[PDB]
Order: structure tokens, then sequence, then C-alpha cells
């Protein structure tokens, strides 16, 4: 039956997004309620459902004008269409921005933690302490002598030094001090069990703190130490303000002691980036969509601008998503260079949240750019490609799957909470 056909694809389409909005906005809401999920990442998902509900509140919207001049000649459908335009962007550009967001989370590491904390040097410096310096925090010797601290530095870098070290002898420098610091850790008794309970940033926190005081140093911080192999998280972070390493350099603790808290980079990110993603979010849509809806209004008005064949009008809404999808399929490339690679040389376990992360980004750019890039200038078997309907409505409810229901870290606040209730 031909009516029977339109019938059962329009229900599908319908529960689809209700489906999609109903979790959304419970996902919304868990990732809002619970305070332990407020980082950076949860911010930028919260944006992305926030484009998906929209997108959802429009398709309510235009069915629920149904009931009760036609409304495909007002102009309150224009205006819900163009709003539904703005939203399609908004949902490419967040997923440009999720894109970019995990490469340079696979891109931070201790490397680029200690390049900041540490500084760098060209000369031979005498600190405060009565230790001299050079490179990335590469401390020599707290004999006070100069002319013996350049031979001291001459021996340990191969060739003659005279005082100036290039940018590359400092990294050489930089890694070998790395490579000590964790050497160290492994070989103590009361920093590799909880090294090897840590996650990869949490481990990055506590080599930060090696490197900085010492192996032997940090291991008398019995007290957090216990509390840091037994994934409380937020009471070692007060324990740790209570120290004389929190008084003594308490711009570089607090960052420490975040990325223990939360195990994230927060706190040596910019806040600047944070502002420009939501201009290209939320912006550029408005970049292309409302010149679209200009020359639609004055050049193309018919049915709410439903017949779209006519002129350029079409490319000036499409180019710029196939721009989005492009480089969101050369970012899913090079993720996967990276993400093999920090594999396969055990820098990176699938325990860690740059692979659970990856895990549901690289799901999510083939799922929603592959039909912008296959029929990339078509304008325009039936039943059968009727089925875009039935994707295009559920699109929200995975997302808020793979970001949110799935994710190990709201299923651990939900067994804190209800633990909270039993005790
Ligand atoms: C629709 C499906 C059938 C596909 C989906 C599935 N997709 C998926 C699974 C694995 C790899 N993968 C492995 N290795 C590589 C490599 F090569 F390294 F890149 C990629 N890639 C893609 C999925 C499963 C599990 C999750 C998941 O737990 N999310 C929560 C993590 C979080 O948000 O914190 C997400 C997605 C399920
Ligand atoms: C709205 C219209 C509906 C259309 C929706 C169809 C989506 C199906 C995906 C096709 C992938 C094609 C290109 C993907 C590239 C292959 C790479 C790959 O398989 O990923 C490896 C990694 O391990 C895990 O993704």
């Amino acid at each position: 039956s031909p009516e029977e056909q339109l019938l059962f694809l329009y229900i599908i389409y319908t529960v689809g997004y209700a489906l999609s909005f109903s979790a959304l906005v419970i996902a919304s809401a868990i990732l809002l309620g619970f305070r332990h999920l407020h980082c950076t990442r949860n911010y930028i998902h919260l944006n992305l459902f926030a484009s998906f509900i929209l997108r959802a509140l429009c398709v309510f919207f235009k069915d629920a004008a149904l009931k009760w001049l036609s409304y495909q000649d007002s102009l309150a459908c224009r205006l819900v269409f163009l709003l539904m335009q703005y939203c399609v962007a908004a949902n490419y550009y967040w997923l440009l921005v999720e894109g970019v967001y995990l490469y340079t989370l696979l891109a931070f590491n201790i490397f680029e933690m200690l390049r900041i904390d540490e500084g760098l040097r060209l000369k031979i410096y005498k600190d405060t302490e009565g230790y001299y310096t050079i490179g990335i925090g590469h401390l020599l010797t707290k004999s006070p002598s100069l002319n013996a601290a350049k031979s001291e530095l001459d021996k340990a870098i191969g060739r003659n030094t005279n005082g100036v070290i290039t940018k590359d002898e400092a990294e050489k420098l930089f890694n070998q001090d790395v490579d000590a610091a964790v050497r160290g850790i492994l070989r103590n008794a009361k920093l590799k069990p909880v090294y090897d309970s840590l996650d990869a940033v949490r481990r990055a926190a506590l080599i930060n703190m090696v490197f900085q005081m010492g192996e032997t140093g940090v291991a008398g911080f019995t007290n957090s130490l216990r509390m840091l192999q037994q994934k409380r998280w937020d009471e070692a972070a007060v324990n740790l303000a209570k120290s004389r390493w929190y008084n003594q350099t308490p711009n570089r603790a607090k960052r420490v002691i975040t990325t223990f808290r939360t195990g994230t980079w927060d706190a040596y990110s910019e806040q600047w980036i944070f502002r420009l993603y939501v201009a290209i979010g939320w912006g550029v849509p408005l970049l292309f969509v409302v010149p679209w809806g200009i020359v639609k209004y004055l050049y193309e008005d018919e049915g709410c601008w439903t017949r779209n064949s006519n002129m350029n009008y079409w490319l000036i809404i499409r180019l710029p998503i196939l721009f989005a999808c492009i480089v969101n399929f050369l970012i899913f490339v090079r993720v996967i260079c990276i993400v093999v690679s920090k594999l396969k040389a055990n820098l990176m376990c699938k325990t860690d949240i740059a692979f659970r992360l990856a895990k549901s980004t690289l799901t999510l750019i083939p799922l929603l750019c592959t039909h912008e890039v296959i029929f990339a200038f078509v304008m325009d078997r039936f039943i059968k490609l009727f089925t875009e309907l039935s994707f295009t409505s559920f699109q929200g409810l995975m997302v808020a799957i793979l970001y949110c229901f799935v994710n190990n870290e709201v299923q651990l606040e939900f067994r804190k909470s209800w633990e909270r209730w039993r005790l």
C-alpha cells in the first residue's frame, strides 16, 4: 500500500526524534547533575546535545503546526526551516570541534605539561635554592661554582658548553630527565602500586611531582598515596592541599592536584580556546546560513523554500558542510594513525579517556558525514532511500548513548550515589 508506507515511515521518524529528545535531555541532565562530570569534554558534549535538542524542537514544532492560508505559505514556516538549517550546520561544526578537541587531547602529554611548568632556559642560571639549572628544569649541582657547573654540564651534554645550549640539546636532556623520573617511580616500593593503578593522566601528575621534588620526596606523602590508590580522588585533593609542596609552590601544585582530582588537562588549558570552539560551533553556521535565507527570501520564495532547485543558492549551504565533513574525515584518518601508534608503544591503554573518546568520535564521524561526502554535488528505489529519515531521526539518541549512557565515568557516579544511599 502506498499511503501505508508513508504513514509507517512517519511513525518511525517521529519516534526517532522522541527517543532522541528524551535521551538527550536525560543525558544532559546527568552531565549537569553530577558535579564530578564538570569538565571541558562534557561541556563540548553539552553544546552538541543542545544542537540536536533544538533540531528535535524544530521537528516537533513543524509537525504540531500541521494541526490548524496554508502552512507552506506562512512566514513562520520559513523561520522554523531557517532555524532547523542553523541547527544542522551546528551539528556538523560542533562535531568538527569535537574532533579538533580529540586531536589536541592526543597531542598533550607529560612533556608538554612540564615544558609549561618548568620553562625553558638557554643559559646557565643559579636558582633561588642554590642549584644551577638549564634547559627544561635540568638541575645540575648545588656546588656554588659556575666554573664547575659549566664543566658538570659539559660532561652531561658531550660537547663544550661555554654557557649557551641550543634547543635540541635541551630537548635531549629533557627526555633523559623524564625517563629517569619514571624509572625512579617504578623502583620505589611506595610508588609503583599506586602508579600502576593510576590512569595515564594521573600518572603524568605523579611524574610531575617526582620531576619537581624527587623519587624519595613524594614517597613521603603516605597519607595521600593511600587514598589515591583507593580511587578516592577528592579526599586526596584536600589532603594534598595541606602540604609543604602546596604552600611553597602553589600555582603548580593546584594544577597537579586538579589533574589528580579530575583526571583531565583542564588546569593547563587556555580559556580563549573554548571561546573559539563556541565561535565555530554556533558562530560559523551563522556566517553562511543567513545569506542563504536572504537570497531565498528575495529570489527563491515558494513554499517555505522547499523548491530549492534553481541556482547557486543550494551551494552556499552545501559547500560549507562539505568542508566541515572533509576536514572531519581528515581528522578521522589522522587520529587513527595516532591512536594505533600510542597503543602499540604502550603509551596508552584501552582503559584511558583518550581511547574511549576516540572510540565514540571515530564512530560518529563516518556515521554523520559519509552521506554528505558521497552525494557531494548531486541535486536529486523510493522506499529504500526513504530510510535516510530513520537514521537522521535516531542520530541524537545515538549521540546520547555513545557520549553519555555507556560512558564509564557516569556509571561510576550512579553506583557511588546508590552506595551513599546504603551507607
Ligand atoms: C555502534 C557500534 C556497534 C559501533 C560502536 C563502537 N564503535 C567502535 C568500537 C571500537 C573502535 N576502535 C577500537 N580500536 C580502534 C582504533 F583502531 F584504535 F582506532 C577503534 N572504534 C569504534 C563503540 C563501542 C564502545 C563505545 C564506548 O564504550 N563509548 C563510551 C566511551 C566514552 O564515551 O567515554 C563506543 C563505540 C558500537
Ligand atoms: C543519513 C544517511 C545514512 C548513511 C550512513 C551510513 C554510515 C555507515 C558508515 C560507513 C563508513 C564508510 C567510511 C568509513 C571509513 C572506514 C574506516 C573504519 O572502518 O573505521 C575503522 C575504525 O577501527 C572504526 O571506525
